[PDB]
């Protein structure tokens, strides 16, 4: 499909736009001025598959805080980009801390959360002169909870001016739009290059975000960071994350990720990192790891059986992973299927690369394999779970060899 | 946004087209002879909100035991449309058991499961003459786990015919959506109604799944019947389903849903009839449930107090939705919110009907409560959980009072 052209920008060693793939982030929940529990959060959402970990720089502690951060993933070979989030005090915490000003990989500025009336520009102004200064990257980070008061004014009142006003609703997402746009714009007239900036206008309902996206799109040329803020918890957060974004991604846009979910008590932050792969692969823009695709059971199979095997696979390839992403370059792109009856089971099983079709009721005890399209073995007995994964094992040496 | 106008179809008492609520439904995984755990499925999937429920008719056991089932289910005022899903002996299981067949709310019908060659239009006719005897409506599903191979064949042979041929998966994908067409045309030319008749046309991949509901959607006038099959397994099925149903839900195209997960060994059955759900009220389409409006929680505010908060607010909601649900119409429709700190928690709270915003790192011990974008009251010391929770009972007892 369609990917929007964008310039580059590079955040530490990752390349952000049109031209590289679509990069996974997360942020972390730990107290940043705790330099031992944020640096294994770091640690844990990088080896999970964050290419890029923000942490909130909220106050002096904090921004104290992260050059020992830094130096800690640096003494373990750990190349993660580190984005600082600022909101209120940004450009303070940036003139009277410089070595945290460095150790960061990108700044983010909220045009909402800069200061009242004459404050915002000027505090604006000094937070870009400092990363044109440093050669550091900057996100312009909208977010429809903390929108500029006096931004809403000026539109409002345009729209009450119009011949048919629109909703309050629709002027909102207007202001939200203008607020990352003229931001955008005072920062490139400042001098910041095109290679140092990337946007975001986020809100928490999915039409909404798909919405203010175009917009994004059209009316500038930087990489934009997708994310539907405040998705929540559980499922519904989940849901709420891939719907909103899928019809963007499906149309190119989007440069960068982060899924917003609320952990559960005692919930891994990882989780947000896992979602946000499984949209992507979803949608056939990364591929990270194999995957299982099965149906979902019906009368015509047993279902305790087929369900403790499909299980029995997607445990087994998520097993041999770490393996297999070293010895067999594009594993990733592995997909295997496992399926209940003859109605789909072999066609299904011939569309991925390896596949197996139970039998249902009615049938002869037997599973037909099937391998880039045709028919490999028939199987039949016990141990057809692990006769089947050796088939797998196999079909992966043979097509991933480098 | 946009909804593709389409005739009515009643299955049973659930009209479905453009001019009605999308519907939510989903299938049974007992044994359809197994009256007795069927029954219990189906009134169990019906009280998760499925509004009809489909059941394998795989042999003459299946048949005998559905005019029981119906009879069941009737006795207790379960007024749930049950959905008979045919493949390679439908025409002689409807014909050998007309009870089987007036029981039924609907018949689904597969294109490519109809039997080899010459049977293929015979046994479709067969079908079709009696869903037009009874007044059955029908769905023409296709799946291309069981494509039509004498189609794909023709398709082929069009394909390398042309100046410039496409790739082989794209001219499956055309075989798909014409299996579906044809039979349709088809059906139409024998005299069934256009008020009988849904269509789909299902593929396990997400972006063949948008491109193939677009064809489906412009050469069709009839209601489509969206899902994403072979989902597989647990978030990888999830965020699947999500991301292939979304665009197209935005653009106006989809009557009905089924989301086809995987269950994990004793998972209930009823857990996609809730992803279902979640799917439509994120993109905005229906309201089952109040929803909570949650941040991540990040470095400014205190990870477990918040997350056992918005865990708190999330569980008291769905322990008052079936009362709320009986006293107050409209209250499905109700947005809370719950936010970590002064950064983005005040501006969401405003958003939603009611929100209390945490105070984070660095902040006085007190909480912001908003209501219909407005102050509403500061909570401050302990059980700030219980007095927001009764703030959110009496915010709902007055605005949704009948
Ligand atoms: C971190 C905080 C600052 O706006 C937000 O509340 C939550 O994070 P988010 O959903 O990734 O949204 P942002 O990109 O931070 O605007
Ligand atoms: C039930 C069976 C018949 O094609 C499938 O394997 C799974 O169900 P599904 O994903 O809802 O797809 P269908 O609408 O049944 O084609
Ligand atoms: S493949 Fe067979 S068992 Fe699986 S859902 Fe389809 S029809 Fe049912
Ligand atoms: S609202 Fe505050 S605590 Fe929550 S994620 Fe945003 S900035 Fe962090």
């Amino acid at each position: 499909g369609m990917r929007r052209p964008t310039p580059t920008v590079y955040v530490g060693r990752v390349p952000i736009g049109g031209a590289h793939p679509i990069a996974v982030q997360s942020m972390t929940n730990t107290p940043t001025r705790d330099v031992e529990a944020t640096t294994a959060q770091v640690l844990e959402l990088h080896r999970a598959g964050s290419e890029i970990v923000r942490l909130t720089v909220n106050d002096e502690e904090a921004a104290k805080a992260v050059p020992e951060i830094k130096r800690r993933l640096l003494a373990e070979g750990a190349e993660v980009p580190l984005v600082g989030d600022f909101h209120f005090n940004g450009h303070l915490l940036l003139r009277k801390y410089p070595k945290m000003a460095e150790a960061l990989d990108k700044f983010r500025i909220n045009p909402g959360t800069l200061g009242r009336g004459r404050h915002k520009d000027e505090h604006f102004a000094e937070m870009i002169r400092i990363a044109m200064d440093l050669g550091k990257p900057v996100r312009i980070g909208a977010n429809w909870g903390s929108l500029d008061p006096a931004l809403l004014t000026e539109l409002m009142d345009r729209n009450a001016r119009r011949p048919e006003p629109k909703s309050a609703h629709e002027v909102v997402l207007e202001a939200l739009v203008e607020s990352a746009v003229r931001a955008y714009e005072a920062a490139l007239e400042m001098g910041l290059g095109e290679d140092k900036l990337v946007l975001s206008a986020k809100v928490s309902k999915a039409r909404d975000l798909v919405w203010v996206y175009r917009e994004l799109a059209r009316r500038t040329q930087a990489p934009l960071h997708l994310g539907l803020t405040e998705a929540g918890m559980g499922v519904k957060g989940i849901v709420a994350s891939a719907a909103a974004l899928a019809p963007l991604l499906l149309e190119g846009i989007g440069d960068t990720i982060r899924v917003s979910l609320t952990p559960a008590p005692g919930e891994p932050r990882t989780k947000e990192v896992e979602v946000a792969q499984e949209i992507l692969q979803a949608l056939g823009l990364r591929a990270f790891a194999p995957e299982v695709t099965s149906c979902p059971g019906c009368g015509r199979t047993t279902s305790t059986f087929f369900q403790e095997l499909a299980e029995e696979v997607s445990r087994r390839l998520k097993e041999r992973l770490p393996e297999w992403r070293a010895r067999y370059p594009g594993v990733e792109e592995l997909k295997v299927a496992v399926m209940g009856c003859v109605v789909n089971g072999p066609g299904e099983s011939k569309h991925a690369h390896i596949g197996i079709s139970l039998p249902g009721a009615g049938e002869e005890p037997k599973a037909p394999v099937y391998a880039d399209g045709k028919l490999l073995t028939i199987l039949k007995g016990e141990g057809i779970a692990e006769e089947f994964l050796r088939l797998v094992e196999d079909y992966v040496k043979t097509r991933f060899a480098p």
